[PDB]
Parts: structure tokens; sequence; C-alpha cells
């Protein structure tokens, strides 16, 4: 009843990340509220817009800093656009579209050094209104200039990030000048110090010391959960969709992230009362058909994308699906039917976030089997990031999916 179905949107969500959350405590507050109150239309009516804006959120990223900084190589990076490429980055703004995500742009920004503005009159030239935060990028030490753009920034309610590149490079000088005496963490503590207590001077702000060919080294993980916790919570989707699929982190931010929305899906669509039957589900997978291959797509598991992964472990593509989950998660495997082990995994997930005693909440097949090559795709994904390790000892590289296998 409406008691249950509230107790367990609650629940679910409950187990997720604060910065992975889709949906703010104040939505889900009123979507609690709503249904507690038997108002189930207007619940709907809240995930219903809800939806509408996480799938229609445009993500307009600055990127701002002097030449040399590492910015066109930092706005390929964070595209996943080769150098080479149409679309890479080699006066005025320039706008670098996401390859893979229609609402998504980066945008080349002039240093304000480079130019005679104020603060305030470089916001207003570069259309500061348009952007959803400020990248501040240097490959030395932030000039007074960039204290003073982002105390103009700031006074504007917007967020910005101080972003210190080539990290790689200075450590790689220090080690062979220091071969006896390196010390990593000591370089990176006295560089992020510099810059830290001389832009304070003029604010203690967020400095990430990051190397731009190398998105899963030094804070750029700490960066992305930043930018993920300082968004508003329904473009957190559009974002998390943005990050490379290169490392466990940022893999299961996808996984969370359109783990959350397909519930939202379910909701939407209506609690029902009993386990929903099964003898339509070649049916319901071939209207599900476009999906997976959109999810395939968002982890790097496209057919296309696993021609790099397979030659760099020298075999075939096909040699190489043999070993993941995804392609035969839906065929039979030791002589059990796929709706009897369907019901035993529905059985699991709704007693997850419902618990023995109250009513359980169902929702439709599709909602289950969605969640399922969910997982499935995230974790051969993770697995992908570490195949040559892997191959060498463990029929599957990848962990199952929860509660599928028993
Ligand atoms: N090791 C390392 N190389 C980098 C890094 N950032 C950029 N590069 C390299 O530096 C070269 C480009 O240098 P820059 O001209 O200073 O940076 P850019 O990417 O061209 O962008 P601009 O700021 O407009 O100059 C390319 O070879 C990049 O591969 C980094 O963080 N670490």
């Amino acid at each position: 009843g409406p008691m249950a179905w509230a107790s367990s949107f609650d629940a679910f969500f409950k187990n997720f990340k604060r910065e992975s959350k889709i949906i703010s405590e104040y939505d889900i507050t009123l979507i609690m509220t709503y249904i507690e109150e038997n108002k189930l239309q207007k619940a709907v009516s809240v995930i219903e817009k809800v939806l509408r804006d996480i799938e229609s959120a445009p993500l307009h990223i600055a990127v701002t800093g002097e030449t040399g900084a590492g910015k066109s190589t930092f706005i390929n990076t964070l595209r996943g656009v080769g150098h080479e490429e149409k679309g890479a980055a080699p006066m005025k703004r320039t706008p670098y579209p996401h390859p893979k995500l229609p609402n998504v742009t980066i945008w080349d920004l002039p240093g304000i050094g480079t130019t005679n503005f104020t603060p305030q009159n470089y916001l207003t030239e570069m259309k500061f209104g348009e952007y959803d935060f400020f990248i501040i990028i240097s490959a030395t030490r932030f000039k007074e200039n960039d204290a003073q753009l982002a105390k103009a920034i700031a006074q504007m309610g917007m967020n910005f990030y101080f972003v210190r590149t080539k990290i790689d490079s200075d450590l790689d000088n220090e080690q062979k000048f220091k071969p006896k005496s390196f010390n990593k963490e000591e370089v990176l503590k006295n560089i992020k110090d510099y810059c830290s207590n001389h832009l304070q001077e003029s604010l203690e702000p967020p400095v990430f010391l990051v190397s731009n060919v190398d998105i899963s080294k030094y804070d750029f993980p700490k960066l992305e959960t930043k930018l993920l916790q300082d968004l508003p919570a329904h473009k957190r989707h559009v974002f998390s969709l943005s990050l490379q699929s290169l490392t466990e982190a940022t893999i299961n931010y996808k996984r969370d992230s359109l783990k959350q929305k397909v519930f939202l899906e379910a909701m939407k669509a209506g609690a029902l009362a009993t386990i929903p039957l099964g003898g339509m589900i070649s049916d319901i997978l071939e209207n599900l058909d476009e999906t997976f291959n959109l999810y395939r797509s968002y982890f790097g598991l496209d057919d296309a994308s696993l021609e790099n992964i397979a030659q760099d472990l020298n075999m075939s593509v096909d040699d190489f699906k043999v070993h993941l989950r995804f392609p035969h998660l839906f065929a039979e495997h030791n002589d059990e039917s796929l709706e009897d082990k369907l019901f035993k995994y529905i059985k699991h997930i709704s007693s997850v976030t419902g618990g023995p005693v109250a009513a359980v909440t169902y929702y439709r097949m599709a909602y289950y089997l969605q969640n399922l090559f969910l997982d499935t795709a995230a974790n051969d994904a993770i697995a992908l990031l570490n195949s040559k390790a892997l191959f060498e000892k463990k029929p599957y590289i990848s962990e199952p999916p929860e509660y599928w296998e028993a």
C-alpha cells in the first residue's frame, strides 16, 4: 500500500553516495509526503517533472586559463576526444561539444591575462550566465588575476575550481633530480600549499593537482567527486554520463545514476501488488533492445569500443566477449529457465528495500531487466580496466551482478 511504497522509495535512495543522488532530499521528502497522504497523482507529477529535468538538463563548463596551461588537452580529456580526431581542441570563447552527449559543451575561454577586462567585465564578455561552473587552470602558480576572477565568480553565486595541471612532469623531473630522496607527497604538498596560500590572499579555495594525460591519477578523481557534489541533484545524471569509463569510481557513478533513473521511471509507471509474469519476457527484452544498446554505449561495451581492448590483449573481440557476462545475460544456463531465475531475482531485489514484514512493492518486469543489465554492464566495464591480470587466473572475468546468481 501507500506506506509500503513510500518506505521502499526511501530505502532505495538511502543506498547511494550523497554526491551521486539525482534527486534532492526535498524532492524525496515531497514525494514521500504525497505518497503517504494518498496524493498519488501529485507524487507521479513530481516524478514526471524531475525526470523531464534530468533528461533535458544542459551542461555548460567554462575552462579558463592562460596559454601553455594544458587547457586544450584538459578540454579534450574531459570529453574523451583524442588529440587527432574531429572536434579536438588545437580573443573569443570557443565551444567544444561532447562527442556523445548533445546537451554537453566544454567552452575554451581566453585567459583574463591575455585581455584588458576587469574581472566583472571579463565575466560579462564571456557570458558567465550560460555556464554551470568554471575551471581555472594553470600549469605553474596562479596569478592574482585568477584569485580576482574567482572572487568575481563567487560574488555572482557560482562555483569555481582551481586545477593545477602537468603535475606528472614536475614529479618526473624531481624524481630524476633527486632519486635517493624523492618524496612524491612532499612535492605535491609544496605545490598545493603555494597555490592555496597565495590564492587565499585575495579570497580557502579547492585546488586540484592533475595530470591531463591520466584522469585516474592524482586529484582528478577527487575533482570529479567534488564537481558532482556541488552540482544541483538533477544535473548529476548528465554529468555522470559525461565522465570517462576509466576508473572503478567513475563506472560506478554511471551505474548508480542510471539505476536511480530507471527506478524513478518504474515509480512513474506505478507500483504493482504482485510479481509480474514472465510469459512475454522475450517480447519485453525486444522492446528494451535500443535501451540495452544505449547502456552498452555508456559503459564502452559497444562492439566498436571493444576493438581497442581486444587488440591490446592480442585476441579477437569475439574471444574476448566469451569472458564477459552481458552477451549471454538473458540466455538459459544450467537448464534453468530465465523466468524462474527472474522470479528469484525479483524477490531478492524487493526484500532489500522492503524487509520481511511490510507489504512488498513490485514494479514492471522491464525495471528488473534494466537494473540487471546495468549492474552487469558496469561489472563488465570494471573487469575491462584490469583484463590482463584477470585473464591469467580467473569463465567470466567480471563479478556477477548483485542477486542474480544463487
Ligand atoms: N605529461 C603531461 N603532458 C601534458 C599535460 N597537459 C598537456 N600536456 C602535453 O602538452 C602538450 C600541449 O601543451 P600546451 O600547449 O601547454 O597545452 P595545450 O593542451 O596545447 O593547451 P593550451 O593551454 O592552449 O596551450 C601536448 O603534448 C600534451 O600532451 C599534462 O598534464 N601532463
